[PDB]
């Protein structure tokens, strides 16, 4: 049984974030990939891996976690098959000397390396990917980056070079022509000469973002080119970049795009022009002629500060972008979207996504979207429609790359996102002349209206409706029923009226949906309903009821809600967490749908749980009771269940395991007992279980512990994670140490 | 040193201490004993034997999480006046309670039988509480009141019987009564005989008898066919001294004016939760109330009905003494000027409350034409551009409608929890001279520009919390020259977004601004001006923001973010995720500070030597962090520090000399840390140590010795200052060795 790492085959040794002080000498001979990131390793020497000649990869990132990792000349030199070596965030002062010449990936992102030397690098002929980003940047106290002449020239298999967020001042000379991707973002390069990318006939990606940056409102310390000038790109800079697919020129202070940049660039797929000053160019846009194969165009945050124009001015020459799939125009900042303003786009055959987030737009003429060929995502979030390093070095710096629309919503069809606006009620004609919308997000519009069964009549086929973070007033039982096809409904965070005991709350409308599969009512603080105390639906499969007040609903002095979930005949998944529950009336538990396969009651305050009532739940596979105050287990659990696969009891107050509880239920694969109060496990508990969790428990590590230890050896198919977290509370000398390490 | 209680001046506070039974170590000299919320299971004549000067006993909520009392167990207690036995699941009144009893509370038990044997022996009772013994869907018997049981109680002033099944006003009540409480007692009928003889009654509560049950937040049984309570027209005839009358939720559709004939001093009339819409618009009984100060007609809405207007009878103009009119939940669309006519000449009408009416429009000019409103309460409308506490009102909350700190300044207008998502140019035309304005929770997303409040320029307290304000203009709120308190908490919406502007410059422009709250805005980036500046400002709350990011190691722009706050005495930096504070950032905090909070962050280290630049610093709060050790040189860094809070850190060892370092140091909190000892080595008035894991061997004795030799050093919760080790000491307070 491996220690300290968790070893598997897919041979990986997961060994991260385990407070290891030195490289463990206890790693299998057979491991090919070792991860020791986020540990406290302070030294590496020609000893540190002596056992492990079959190592293809070592991750040593972020050591030591909260001064600097200390690597000896040739410490890795003995590792003949070492391919990928990650050394990020290790406060290195130089590139380690004597690296094995077999390397293909080297990463030194986020260290203190300001000298890139032949001695360090030139001998590594097999390097494919080399990452030196983020060594000198912002107001980090650091030197200008010295790149020794010809250091890269010998790297003739190098496909990816990244030097971003270093002070370079000039594109380094003598780059090998093997290069496919070249990242030089935020490098302080003012000027790009015809010579800089001369040879690079294989380049597919070039990133010159952040050189001559647009600094207004920068969320980082930002230094403009003198006068706020744009980057200066020679007319012929890109001449031989025939294979370029991706070009990032975000925040280079462009007022003018040169069309001839693109003359020899027939395969260009992505042009990123965020954070420039391109309002003028968006109105003119000759360069657009040059880009009929472009799929993605990001023109976000090019606004003129202070200027809030009536309309957006889009060149007719947008019509020429025949391959365009997505257009991003956040942050142009304009008051009104009129049908004609988007004419140049209405015939683009493959234009699927339009993103106008964050434009402070007050009005939109929605009939305009109809006229589009093929829109699948209309993203209008964040407008004014009405009735220890801050930046991840492995992320895009200029936007977020999460999907615009949850995938679960977009699978249903056309998507319209009106989240984070001011649509505080939906009027009669609000959704008029819209397309057949299937996925609709109205989250956080502070919508306080009484829905009544007509508001979505124009878009009756909505299948996924996100109404979270509003303040909806449920005083009408026809609400939403115009949506016969509704499958998913998200009503989380509409507490506003639910908190007020004296106003009606009608949730009757739920029964009227033929196809409703998932319903989210979390964080609504539900403690009182009007007239009908029961949730009913023949359809519903999942109910999420976390963060309401079942403590008040199932209070011992009130019977009204004793069956609140019973009418949910089709239910398999129920979540009752964060309901302040101290106990559940037996009658109320036995009234939970008998169809349940998955029940969560975690993060309440349960002192007692009545295990026997499980008998009314033949199909129950998973039971989550984490984060309650549970004191003991039943000793005959298999009397009460034959289905239970996963039982979670982390973070309770269990001090004893009953007689043979390990082998109590055959069906139990996964049992979680971590962060409880076990000081041992007697032979008593001995007499299909894949995983058993035990970390956090205060173990008494005397010879009383030997029974279980023996058990661990006799059942190595029972996985016990985090063995370094399965710790002796006592005795004094054994305190801190893993139970697994003492004789 | 008292144990296990904390004795004061002579009051033994001994509640919530996990006591299995009454402690036998109670100071013999104690008057009041609090043992509420322990796990006590039995009381005998043995329990309180040694204590004879007992005025009062509290044993509520025992055992907490079945209180057996023996007959006559309290008999030996010759001076016992007050006895609290709430929430003990008693099956009967206990027998043999002493005669000296002036106050008995038996709220929340299982007592269904009120007996002479229990009660009639208690000649001296002023106050008797028997409420909440059988109610709702509790399994309980109808309540038996033995005939005449209260007859002998001729000093009885308060009798509370609410929330029990009575069905009739028990007969034969001592005429001493000032206050009779009979809410939710299932009494359909009030006869002429029921009160007749109670000539000193100032208060009568008949609420919840024949309840209005629609949308009730509790299991609710109406009288047959929604019928009203039946009150005999001479039922209140000899109730000449009545000041408070509660008829909430009695299903009244009609009020008999003549109930108020002999009652010309009624001050409070509660008519919540009935059906008095017609009565409100006709209302002869409004003539019979010339001294009435507070009238509550809330929640008399007709369900479904949502009328254009509110119909207020002319006769409201006879309510000459009216100070506060509560008209929640009438439910209607539009408040016109003509509709509040009757109200305009009432000289003392200071408070008008229309919360929760779903109102869409108001003619704000109508409030001018009143004689002297101090409080216009319009929260929770549609304006645009055991569950229950047995010591609270059942039908409304009793907290001030407007926070006292805001009302203190003058006329107040509360428009919270509406949909005023921007303030238009006339939103505040025709208003009185408002001094306190609440616009919280309106989802207002506007760019304030220094003109929106011109029509009410003397606002001194402005609550704009829970909005989504867009700070894109340095002149925001600058028309309010008199502004003293500005609360902008919970306006994260746009501060989240790196790409839009965030202009806080406007703050320097106020001569008289004292308090600024910017909590929970997740502020991490600001536009152009990176500094907060004010000559006047005295307190800044900045909790719930991102100083971890503002003060990041690779950015210098915010290193002086608070320096320009030259007059500042209180600064809150809690909940900012700070793992460490740059030294140059700390030194840049205003030197005027007297109080600094940096609790609930994640600090591993603290540069104590930095305290030399803060010579007026009295309170330093570092609770809920990850500090691993204290300086050993504190005397050298500060001579001003009185309170030092380190609760909930990871401190393992107390530095030699620490306990006698500092002269200014009154109060030191080290509860919930990792102290195993306080070795001999290590103005002091209080020292908190509960929650630490002490080694309870002989090493500990030097500290015990220390405790004895300094009784002037309070150490609360000694019950909770527990041993972790060794195995035979685990569990035991460190005094009990
Ligand atoms: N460019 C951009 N993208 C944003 C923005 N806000 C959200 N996003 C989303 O990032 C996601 C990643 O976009 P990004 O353009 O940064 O990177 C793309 C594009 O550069 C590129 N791509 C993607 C699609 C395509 O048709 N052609 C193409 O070249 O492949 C990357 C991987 O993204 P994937 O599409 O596989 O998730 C997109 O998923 P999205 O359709 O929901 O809108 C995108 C934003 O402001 N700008
Ligand atoms: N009656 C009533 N009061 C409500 C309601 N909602 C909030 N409140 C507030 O609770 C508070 C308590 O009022 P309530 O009528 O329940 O009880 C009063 C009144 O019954 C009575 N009183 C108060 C003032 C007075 O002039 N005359 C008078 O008889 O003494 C009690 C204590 O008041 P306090 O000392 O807390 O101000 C008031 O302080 P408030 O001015 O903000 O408006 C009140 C509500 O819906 N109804
Ligand atoms: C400028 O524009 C280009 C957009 O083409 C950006 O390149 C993209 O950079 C991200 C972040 O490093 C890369 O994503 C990462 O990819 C690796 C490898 O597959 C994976 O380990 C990470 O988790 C993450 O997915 C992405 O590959 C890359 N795009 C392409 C086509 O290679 C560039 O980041 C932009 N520059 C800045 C500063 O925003
Ligand atoms: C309201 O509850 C719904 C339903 O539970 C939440 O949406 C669901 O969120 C879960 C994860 O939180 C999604 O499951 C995940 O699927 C992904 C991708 O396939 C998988 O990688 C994850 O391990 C996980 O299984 C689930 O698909 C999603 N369901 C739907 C229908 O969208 C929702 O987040 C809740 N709303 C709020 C505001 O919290
Ligand atoms: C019916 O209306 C009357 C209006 O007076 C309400 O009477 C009030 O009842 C509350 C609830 O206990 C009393 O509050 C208590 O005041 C005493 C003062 O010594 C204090 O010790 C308690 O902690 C508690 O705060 C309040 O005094 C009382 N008002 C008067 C003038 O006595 C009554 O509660 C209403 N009934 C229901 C069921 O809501
Ligand atoms: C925004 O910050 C202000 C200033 O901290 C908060 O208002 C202040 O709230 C405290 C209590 O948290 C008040 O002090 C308390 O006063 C009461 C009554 O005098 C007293 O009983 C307490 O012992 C304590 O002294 C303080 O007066 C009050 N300040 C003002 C100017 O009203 C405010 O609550 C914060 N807002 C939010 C939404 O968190
Ligand atoms: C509806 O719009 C809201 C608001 O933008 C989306 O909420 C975001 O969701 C992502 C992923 O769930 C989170 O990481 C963000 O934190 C959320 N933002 C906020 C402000 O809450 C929501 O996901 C959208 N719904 C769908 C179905 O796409
Ligand atoms: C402004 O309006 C809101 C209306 O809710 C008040 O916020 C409430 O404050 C009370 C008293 O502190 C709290 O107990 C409530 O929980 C708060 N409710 C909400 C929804 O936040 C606020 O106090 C009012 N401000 C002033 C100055 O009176
Ligand atoms: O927007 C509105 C308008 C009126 N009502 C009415 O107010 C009462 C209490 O909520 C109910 O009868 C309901 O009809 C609402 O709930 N919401
Ligand atoms: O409501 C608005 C309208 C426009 N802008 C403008 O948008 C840009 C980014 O915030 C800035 O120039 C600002 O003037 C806003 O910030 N908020
Ligand atoms: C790191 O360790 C090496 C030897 O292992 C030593 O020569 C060197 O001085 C150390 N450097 C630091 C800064 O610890
Ligand atoms: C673009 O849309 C056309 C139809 O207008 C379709 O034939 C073609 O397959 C689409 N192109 C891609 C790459 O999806
Ligand atoms: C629901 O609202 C509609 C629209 O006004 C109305 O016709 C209907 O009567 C309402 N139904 C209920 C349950 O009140
Ligand atoms: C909703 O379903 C119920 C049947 O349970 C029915 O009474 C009602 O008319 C339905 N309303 C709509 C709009 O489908
Ligand atoms: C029950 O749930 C299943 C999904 O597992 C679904 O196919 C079916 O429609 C549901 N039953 C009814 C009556 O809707
Ligand atoms: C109004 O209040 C004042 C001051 O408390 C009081 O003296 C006066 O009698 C009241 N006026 C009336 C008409 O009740
Ligand atoms: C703030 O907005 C007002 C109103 O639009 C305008 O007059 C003023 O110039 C603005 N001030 C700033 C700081 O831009
Ligand atoms: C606020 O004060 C600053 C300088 O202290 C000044 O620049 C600005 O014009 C002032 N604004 C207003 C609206 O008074
Ligand atoms: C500083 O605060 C104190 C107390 O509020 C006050 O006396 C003084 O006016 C303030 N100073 C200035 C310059 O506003
Ligand atoms: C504390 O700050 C002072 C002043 O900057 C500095 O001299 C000292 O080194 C700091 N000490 C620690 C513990 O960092």
């Amino acid at each position: 049984r491996s220690y300290p790492c968790d070893e598997k085959k897919q041979v990986i040794a997961e060994c991260s974030n385990r407070r290891l002080q030195e490289v463990p000498q206890t790693v299998g001979k057979y491991v090919t990939e070792l991860d020791l990131s986020d540990n406290f390793i302070t030294h590496i020497t020609n000893e540190s891996f002596q056992g492990l000649q079959n190592l293809t990869k070592i991750n040593l990132n972020h050591n030591p976690n909260v001064n600097g990792l200390n690597i000896t000349d040739g410490a890795f030199l003995n590792l003949k098959n070492l391919r990928e070596l990650l050394l990020e965030d290790n406060q290195l002062p130089q590139i380690p000397s004597g690296l094995p010449e077999s390397l293909t990936e080297l990463s030194l992102i986020q260290n203190n390396i300001y000298n890139i030397t032949k001695e360090g690098i030139s001998r590594l002929i097999n390097l494919k990917n080399l990452y030196l980003a983020w060594n000198c940047y912002f107001n980090k106290v650091c030197e200008k980056t010295n790149i020794e002449d010809g250091v890269f020239e010998t790297l003739t298999n190098l496909e990816l070079l990244s030097l971003s967020f270093n002070s370079l001042s000039h594109v380094p000379p003598k780059l090998p022509s093997s290069l496919r991707k070249l990242f030089l973002s935020n490098t302080q390069i003012k000027y790009i000469s015809e010579e800089d990318f001369k040879g690079l006939i294989n380049l597919t990606l070039l990133d010159l973002s952040g050189n001559c940056p647009r600094c207004f409102n920068a969320p980082f310390p930002c230094v403009p080119c003198d006068g706020g000038a744009s980057i200066n790109i020679d007319r012929f800079a890109f001449q031989n970049l025939t294979q370029l697919r991706y070009l990032n020129l975000s925040s280079t202070s462009l007022r003018k795009i040169n069309a001839a940049w693109f003359k020899n660039m027939p395969h260009l797929k992505v042009l990123d022009l965020e954070f420039n000053y391109l309002v003028g160019e968006i109105a003119s846009g000759a360069f657009l002629t040059m880009l009929p194969r472009l799929e993605i165009l990001d023109l976000s945050f090019n606004y003129i500060k202070g200027s809030y124009p009536q309309h957006i001015n889009i060149s007719r020459n947008f019509s020429k972008l025949l391959s365009l799939r997505a257009l991003h125009l956040r942050g142009y900042v304009f008051q009104e979207l009129r049908e004609d303003d988007f004419q140049p786009l209405m015939q683009l055959p493959n234009l699927s996504t339009i993103n106008l987030g964050i434009n402070f737009i007050k009005q939109i003429d929605f009939k305009l979207f109809q006229n589009f060929s093929n829109l699948e995502i209309i993203y209008l979030s964040e407008n004014r429609i009405s009735p220890d390093f801050e930046f991840d070095p492995h992320s895009n710096f200029y936007h977020f790359t999460r999907p615009l629309i949850k995938p679960q919503c977009a699978a249903y069809g056309k998507a319209l996102d009106l989240s984070l606006n001011s649509i505080f009620f939906i009027g009669p004609n609000q959704f008029e002349n819209l397309p057949d919308i299937a996925c609709l997000n109205l989250s956080a519009n502070s919508n306080a209206q009484v829905l009544s069964g007509t508001e979505f009549s124009a878009i009756p086929h909505v299948k996924y409706l996100d109404l979270t973070n509003n303040r909806l007033d449920f005083d009408n039982a026809s609400a939403l029923t115009e949506l016969s096809d509704l499958e998913v409904l998200d009503l989380s965070y509409n507490s506003h009226y639910f908190r007020i005991a004296g106003v009606t709350h009608h949730l009757e409308f739920i029964q009227n949906f033929t196809n409703l599969k998932v319903l989210n009512l979390s964080h609504n603080n539900i403690y009182t309903l009007t007239d009908k105390y029961n949730l009913e639906s023949k359809s519903l499969v999942e109910l999420v009821f976390s963060g309401n007040r079942l403590d008040i609903l199932w209070n011992d002095d009130d019977n009204r809600y004793i069956s609140i979930f019973k009418g949910l005949k089709n239910l398999t998944r129920l979540d009752l967490s964060l309901n302040r529950l101290k106990h559940i009336p037996n009658e109320a538990f036995l009234n939970l749908p008998a169809s349940l396969t998955e029940l969560h009651i975690n993060d309440n305050m349960l002192k007692f749980f009545n295990w026997t009532l499980l008998q009314q739940f033949p199909r129950l596979e998973l039971l989550d009771l984490r984060g309650n105050k549970l004191l003991f287990l039943t000793d005959s659990l298999s009397d009460f269940t034959s289905s239970l696969r996963t039982l979670l009891l982390s973070h309770n107050r269990i001090s004893h395991l009953p007689s043979g509880f390990l082998s109590e239920v055959s069906s139990l694969k996964h049992l979680d007992l971590s962060s409880n109060l076990l000081k041992t496990i007697n032979k008593s508990a001995l007499e299909k279980l894949s995983m058993l969790e035990l970390h956090g428990n205060p173990f008494e590590c005397t010879c009383d512990i030997g029974d279980f230890r023996r058990w661990m050896d006799e059942h190595l198919n029972v996985k016990i994670p985090r063995l370094v977290d399965v710790i002796c509370a006592s005795p004094g000398d054994q305190r801190g140490k893993s139970i697994v390490s003492l004789e």
